[PDB]
């Protein structure tokens, strides 16, 4: 009943390693999962619904992980604080590169995928702006740009930059350099007077 | 002979305002251009080839404009220097939002579009890193991150952020705030010790 769904999901992720969604069929997924094609159709209406679910799981896993840090006041400098937070996304999405690649491409063809991404991007930006605001309150960061606007561009940077790196796009920041790169830009733009 | 091509190009850009490429037909474009369908096929092999050409023109227009500034040593502060350069892209792409939207989406389905974008992104990053290097040489900017890595992430920020704004994505930085936002992050990350 339920392993069947989980077997579909694993097969989908497995097969996403080697080819896009357009090159994987319901037969491909039923076959991998040890089920017939109409039995697939009991768990999912389409291969696109399988992707949506994979992406949902990865996005939520990154969100929950971020909330774990949000509840814990880890004794450290400002720089370490942002690094560990950026690291949540580096590690989560980086541990699921195929789903991330596929999920990003699916934004353009699927309003459910587009909505999903939009929802969590809104949450992550709001939390970032909440933290920049706290920093400003305590006199740790200067009152420069509107915090929500600053938080938007920085999170958009992280999206584009982390994902370009994972896919090895030309141009991209090498995966082994991306964390350091993003953290530099975050700290100097949040804390910098100029 | 040649206005016919230019009429196809104008009709394509006109029609891109109201719907995507998938909702515009060769008949749509021949019709707008005052030509028959087989006469279209003399100038372009596909609607996708019409897009590629539109994008090529917009990318080159932004590149030439950037090179005009690159040759001129405009007397001003560091902040103004980057602002006018970022402005080249804000203005060019912002004056051609439909082609930009369509051209960005076409990256995913067209290796010629993907290659085109990749080529110019490589050029623009190289020039940015060349300027950061000059700044460092003259003692204007500190030797923090590798310049080419810094330049990559900043240009990726500009890509994602400017384009999200133009399309009015949720989340996005309002178009009237995006220039100020990007310039802040560029100046603090290039010039900031921390
Ligand atoms: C200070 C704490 C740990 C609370 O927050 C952070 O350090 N953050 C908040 C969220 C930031 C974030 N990055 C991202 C994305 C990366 C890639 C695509 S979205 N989404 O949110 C990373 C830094
Ligand atoms: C200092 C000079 C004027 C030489 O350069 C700049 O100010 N630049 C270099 C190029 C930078 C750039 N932005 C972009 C993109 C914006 C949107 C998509 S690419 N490409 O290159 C903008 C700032």
């Amino acid at each position: 009943g339920d392993d069947r769904e989980l077997a579909i999901l694993a097969t989908a992720e497995n097969l996403l390693e080697d080819r896009p969604l357009a090159d994987i069929s319901v037969d491909d997924l039923a076959k991998g999962a040890g089920i017939s094609r109409p039995t697939f159709y009991f768990y999912f209406p389409s291969k696109e619904a399988v992707l949506l679910t994979l992406l949902d799981r990865v996005v939520n896993q990154a969100d929950m992980a971020l909330q774990t840090l949000a509840e814990n006041p880890a004794d450290t400098d400002r720089e370490n604080m942002w690094r560990t937070g950026i690291n949540v996304f580096f590690e989560t999405f980086g541990s699921h590169k195929a789903v991330t690649r596929a999920g990003q491409a699916a934004r353009a063809t699927s309003v459910e995928v587009a909505e999903l991404w939009s929802t969590f991007m809104q949450k992550w930006i709001a939390y970032t702006a909440a933290v920049i605001d706290a920093e400003r309150d305590r006199g740790a960061a200067p009152r420069t740009l509107p915090a929500h606007e600053l938080a938007t561009a920085l999170n958009l940077m992280n999206e584009r930059t982390l994902f370009a790196s994972f896919a090895g796009e030309q141009p991209s920041v090498p995966e082994a350099r991306v964390l350091d790169t993003l953290v530099h830009i975050w700290v100097t733009s949040i804390y910098g007077e100029n």
